[PDB]
């Protein structure tokens, strides 16, 4: 359930797993032969943590159905079992079984989030033999979805990146110790030099013990102290995170033989009417969606592109993205809080929507989406990750915002019954009471859209001027003026989640087609303009911040062409267009 | 002087310290204000293994001269400190100068090989204050050279990436230590079932101790065992390693409360005549040379590029490359031994020709490279580099040879004196008595080159149609001729290390001109048919694998265009050529 994330401290070590594994591709008979006890033979190398698709060559390799399986030695002095050793696997892409000298001691279904397992019982002093299996085969009973038509069908637009996606390492504790542990803030913004009253919370698991809290500022002055599993800090003159320009206190957490900091920043998040308030202040979303997706790592971890992604940003004059379609590293989170970027975190459930892909049909009736028997099997899982992501991310002080899902069926028989149970588990699992939104495809309207009820934030992924209308931006503002002056009228926050056109870079021409540089930019203008008109619109996000890949098609250029930069992180001429109108447009009160 | 590579064992731990740390430029008065005791203010992040040069917008940043500094919070459990703490550093480039608390307790020189230093006199109970310093200056007296004409003149073809370029990891060992481990093999090659005997040789540091050393095959089996600092095993019917055709054996040696493995492969190394012989057999080399080179990690480590840059090798028949102009990861050569590709392991030695640049002047009088008051200031250095360079890869199977220097002024008064020193003290560290080589410079022929007398095989990088005779191939092509065979009355074995013409991917005609991927193929066609001529050419090596950064100049378009893969390891028109020569070329017997 709970899953703070693993760092270094006086009570606990961390070692990497990282390296190069063996590795071998599940031919069918690998369970059979039970490959998991002894090592594997005639084996192959690859590196952890990485997408293992696009790291060989061919076919066979990169377009790989089920299971695979990678192996390794681990040990631990004998020294050291006085502590618990634990085995946390930062995410697994799809489904994991995780074996130790032949027993079956782990499972995990779910690609995005970390889970663990306790090693004592199954630890063997000596060199061990790990076997970790991978599973990367998506239907309608996985978050993302896969869809119908020995291959996967991903009835999602990015490619099926599988393998043992973030890192996986070891770290200890005493065998009393700190579990979870949960902060919020209530800020008193009353007052000229504002100040804030913190509460916190501590987990254990011999639980009787001391309860140390201290409270330290950025440069490492201590500031407080308080006793006890819950209690209280009275932070003065506070200094408030804030977007662009952030703040972290830290928090370090002693009880019995066990420490452990968190750094945590204070700001406010609340809905209002037709604005969307950061710290008692009107915000405007400047920024994009993202993909977790580079080369040739695929979806794989990679914490230089996360600070180059980063840099591009505030070179951007960008102040915000959202984790589409999935919940991001641990690492990148983090990295948010200390570079004050304001994140939407969403979870893996896209493609619950059933019209894709000219839809699957059964006794010649096509299928809805929601149907019972026949429909998305999803909602258990999608609310095991609705808990498991807020149980992650609760604490930071980026994430200003939950996205149940990307694009789904909202709009149809079944919808609102199988959201509903979803939003409610967010609002009431999520300490700090965030809002809570859903992503709508084209073609729902504000009459018709379940998320015109249940979400504090509507959130559209629109496309006049490319899908529907292009190449004639006139009409399509037109379009998009009428829809948009719909949404007005529930005077809730609107933002865009995604617009976009896609753009080879190279291709250009004065009077602009599709596709060209000319055209993409001339696309964001007329978009733009419309957003400019209606002061409850609060958010642009372009789609994408990057080119990535996904399964191939002839309407996909080598892949996602809609990124602002190619996938090398290299501008497009609209990178700049964006850069000069995000200059002048503010992080606040830009209505 | 001895460094293993840190592992996981029943004996040891491995901590790596990758993360974001904190980060500041310094300005000058970086170090009069003790910013090493003193947490860094207003500071920045930085992942760490990475140079820093890409990670940020604007010239300040990627071309910034002097000192950078990163900080950390570091944490051992009492528990632990039983055991002796080392940090290791894998690589820091240039300079590195480690604090702790506020207290220099390390200094190392040279930017691409490891050093490591003892904690347990400096730890302090709690969070402890990790500073490492890093310089990128360079000069007369650095390996590599940098130039004369506040900013770095790198006299190299490549960009000066600096900042904490592979990992810094923690690890521990018993009081009483495994500290060098050194294998040699004699093979007996007459049999028909060949076999070979292995002579090993543990060092140690209440060193008197039992010293067990047992062998285990790669699947894992137990083979033998032998006691002793020093011992043998006669393993029959061995399996040779070899190239394209790995086979890895294990030596696990136990010895005291320690215990540490070794992959090791068994295979011979030899020169004779015209023939360089591996397992005494008549090798050719297929490969290119290359660069630690990627976006945006730049010199910073990159397992996952790694593995995808060995599946292309494998892809287009390829079995070498050559370290080009530095010492590569640990990972990248311990992948090496597993995947079967051979490396020629070489020197940071590359910039000691003093011709570049139109030179440098003293009192009117052009200086000469090895003049002894106004000259290279570094084989002091050069020599603790080869001795540092070959206690690290002594064992590596797959380093078949040594590269003293890339393109030194080897034709030069005061040459002969300045790497006879080095080859010497080549041949007496290695082990294995491996071949030694420098890498010429065009203009060098047989008659003047130092290398034509101290080296078992002769590498040339020459460029016959591009700088000398392009874009008339047929002229180009009697220089080439005219020139090699010349280099045949050595009766040496002779290996082109590097020859290529610059190519921006995408740009072609059906009637070739200098720059197009057209163009790049008839230069190699018109090189390899004179390279086929001579049955003492043992090797084709291309330059470059792939498109790499350097500084900025008319002559580099947007970096060294001369890779037949682009930066992002995408094929060029020649990438097909040469994956269809190589098809039908073998590893063995070609002559
Ligand atoms: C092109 C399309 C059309 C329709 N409608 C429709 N199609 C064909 C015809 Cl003939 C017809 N009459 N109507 C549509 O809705 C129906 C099918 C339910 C959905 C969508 C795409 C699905 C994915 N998205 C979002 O944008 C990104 C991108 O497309 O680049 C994705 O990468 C990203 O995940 C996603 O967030 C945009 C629309
Ligand atoms: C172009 C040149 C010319 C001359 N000679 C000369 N230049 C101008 C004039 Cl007017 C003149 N009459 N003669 C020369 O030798 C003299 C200067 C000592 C050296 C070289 C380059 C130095 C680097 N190399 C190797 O190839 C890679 C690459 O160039 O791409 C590098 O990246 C790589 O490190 C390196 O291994 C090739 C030659």
């Amino acid at each position: 359930n709970a899953m703070l994330y693993p760092v270094l401290t006086q009570s606990r070590l961390l070692s990497d797993l990282s390296g190069v594994w063996n590795f071998k591709l599940d031919n069918g008979k690998g369970f059979e032969e039970k490959w998991y006890e002894k090592p594997l033979k005639d084996a192959d190398t690859m590196p952890v943590p990485a997408s293992y698709n696009d790291l060989k060559e061919g076919t066979d390799f990169r377009d790989h159905y089920g299971w695979v399986f990678y192996q390794r030695n681990i040990s631990v002095p004998e020294y050291v079992k006085s502590q618990r050793i634990v085995l946390r696997c930062a995410a697994v892409t799809h489904y994991a079984m995780i074996y130790l000298n032949g027993k079956l001691i782990c499972e995990h279904k779910g690609g995005f989030l970390p889970f663990e397992v306790e090693l004592n019982d199954d630890l063997q002093d000596g060199d061990n033999l790990l076997t970790i299996a991978v599973n990367n085969v998506i239907d309608y009973t996985t978050l993302p979805v896969g869809g119908k038509a020995p291959q996967n069908n991903p009835n999602f637009d990015f490619f099926n990146y599988c393998g043992i996606t973030r890192p996986v390492k070891i770290y200890t504790t005493p065998e009393t110790y700190i579990n979870d542990i949960t902060v919020t803030a209530d800020i008193d913004f009353t007052k000229e030099e504002p100040s804030a009253v913190l509460n916190y919370n501590v987990e254990i698991k011999y639980n009787n013990i001391t309860c140390k809290v201290e409270l330290f500022d950025e440069e490492g002055t201590k500031l407080s102290e308080t006793e006890g599993s819950e209690g209280t800090f009275e932070i003065s003159n506070v200094r408030l995170w804030q977007p662009l320009n952030a703040y972290l206190y830290k928090i370090k957490v002693t009880a019995g033989q066990d420490v452990y900091t968190l750094p945590y920043g204070v700001r406010s998040v609340r809905v209002d009417g037709t604005k969307f308030l950061i710290n008692e202040k009107p915000f405007y979303f400047k920024g994009y969606g993202k993909h977790e997706d580079t080369f040739p790592n695929g979806r794989g971890i990679n914490l230089p592109m996360n600070t180059k992604d980063i840099s591009i940003m505030k070179w951007q004059h960008a102040n915000s993205f959202r984790t589409s379609h999935y919940p991001y590293s641990e690492e990148m989170m983090r990295l948010c809080d200390e570079e004050g970027i304001v994140v939407i975190d969403e979870t893996t459930a896209v493609g619950v929507n059933l019209q894709f892909g000219g839809g699957a049909n059964f006794g010649g009736e096509r299928i809805g989406t929601f149907d019972k028997e026949h429909g998305v099997q999803t909602q258990e899982h999608h609310k095991d990750v609705i808990r498991d992501l807020i149980s992650r991310d609760k604490n930071h002080a980026c994430v200003v915002m939950w996205s149940i899902a990307n694009e789904p069926d909202s709009a149809a028989e079944g919808a609102y019954d199988y959201f509903k149970p979803l939003y409610d588990l967010a609002r009431e699992l999520d300490p700090q009471k965030r809002p809570c939104t859903l992503v709508s495809v084209q073609g729902t309207t504000a009459d018709t859209d379940c998320s015109s009820q249940l979400s504090d934030v509507i959130c559209l992924n629109r496309y006049y001027g490319w899908y529907f209308g292009g190449p004639d931006l006139e009409v399509s503002e037109t379009g998009l003026r009428k829809e948009l002056s719909d949404w007005g009228k529930l005077g809730k926050p609107v933002m865009f989640t995604e617009y976009g056109a896609d753009t080879v870079s190279g291709l250009h021409d004065t009077t602009s087609v599709m596709y060209t540089e000319e055209y993409q930019v001339e696309y964001y203008e007329m978009n733009n303009k419309v957003f400019d008109e209606f002061d409850f619109v609060v958010g642009e996000q372009a789609w994408n911040f990057a080119d990535f890949a996904t399964s191939q098609s002839l309407l996909r250029v080598q892949g996602n062409k809609k990124g602002l930069f190619t996938r090398d992180r290299k501008p497009k001429m609209v990178a700049h267009y964006f850069r000069n109108r995000w200059s002048a447009i503010p992080e606040f009160g830009y209505k």
